[PDB]
């Protein structure tokens, strides 16, 4: 029931950066995790970065190696994604995700399975 919209997608050059934005519609309840996936061209779409709501833990995945970092704004209801140090493998479509945990074991937020989709972003990374 989160309803969540993209921005801030666009061209970017190799070895630059670009920050991506998400707001939801409503107030996000606080046992969400939100992240961000991406999906690239012919590529299955993949996990990039996640954060507990309320709780601030973070996780990344493996490709992003520190050049990422993934934020809140929990009084804007808006989650950020500051992508650094740019490369053509980069480009996909970047899609903000909601997953409710209310019987969540840790604050260590997910990587999967998440239930709220936005309707993506596009960043095109040139060479």
């Amino acid at each position: 029931a989160v309803q969540l919209q993209e921005s801030g997608g666009g061209l970017v050059q190799a070895g630059g950066s670009l920050r991506l934005s998400c707001t939801a519609s409503g107030r996000i309840s606080s046992s969400y995790d939100m992240g961000w996936f991406r999906q690239a061209p012919g590529k299955e779409r993949e996990f990039v970065a996640a954060i507990s709501w309320s709780g601030g833990t973070t996780d990344y995945a493996d490709s992003v190696k520190g050049r990422f970092a993934i934020s809140k704004d929990n009084a804007k209801n808006a989650v950020y994604l500051q992508m650094n140090s740019l490369k053509p493998e980069d480009t996909a479509v970047y899609y903000c995700a909601a997953k409710w945990r209310p019987l969540r074991y840790s604050d260590y937020p997910s990587n999967s399975d998440y239930y709220d989709w936005g309707q993506g972003t596009q960043v095109t990374v040139s060479s």
